[PDB]
């Protein structure tokens, strides 16, 4: 099934929206002080190794995941997502890379990912609380359970 | 709100169910090699470090997140218990007595959560862990709306 709009809005937020709107977004949701200093860093770091030209790849691959028969025609919410987004904030690049292949990720696009999952790497954030706690917790909010 | 049903059963299956048993349950949801391997190891984990004691005072302490306000009267799903799981599952032990503190753990329901967390932490899992992956999957399920 699509997607919920709550969790695209938050991944758009990440990429393009500034890092105040990002971490504030994130406050909606969570708001333990240490979820939003992880947020702010992660975010800092994917504006500062992404180009702009890496950010639109990152989107038309999103775009792929959201309209692809393993995100939409599935019996629950969007599982091919949900298995590239924890890949890449837990640095499964075996698992990463498995599942761009589902959806037929261009080369640009693969490298733009792989960058994102480094941001999660470098900062040291794949045993950090994070993104399994908010991800988890936009998911299951009453605005995507309808 | 209060925790979705199916989250309470996998967590109580995690803790008491045999291995098997909790691995075909876990690839009801999320079938990907490396999760159930994951799962196995977790579980197997916890099952050779926690005593039936351990077990019944994680249990507890599971009972008191389930049915504190915390849980119960906040606007989403059961929050105060995605903070512990997820406290857990990256080894952040501050964050887990922070936590656990809120729902009046006492002190031999602390040492079994740790337990658990130590599970996560052994051997590099923390690192390898796809966390939120099948709690999410459970979470945002049909069968929790
Ligand atoms: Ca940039
Ligand atoms: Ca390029
Ligand atoms: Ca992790
Ligand atoms: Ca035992």
């Amino acid at each position: 099934m699509e997607i919920c709009p709550a969790v695209k809005r938050d991944v758009d937020l990440f990429l393009t929206g500034t890092p105040d709107e990002y971490v504030e977004q994130v406050a909606q949701y969570k708001a333990l002080p240490v979820v939003l200093e992880n947020a702010r860093i992660l975010k800092n770091c994917v504006d500062a190794k992404m180009t702009e030209e890496d950010k639109e790849n990152a989107l038309s691959l999103l775009d792929k995941i959201y309209t692809s028969p393993l995100c939409v025609k599935m019996a629950e919410t969007c599982p091919i997502f949900y298995d590239v987004f924890f890949a890449v904030a837990n640095g499964n690049e075996l698992l990463l890379d498995l599942s761009l292949t589902k959806v037929n990720a261009t080369e640009p696009e693969r490298t733009a990912m792989k960058k994102i999952q480094d941001c999660y790497v470098e900062n040291g954030l794949i045993s950090r609380v994070l993104d399994g706690l908010v991800m988890t917790t936009i998911s299951s909010s009453k605005d995507c359970m309808g």
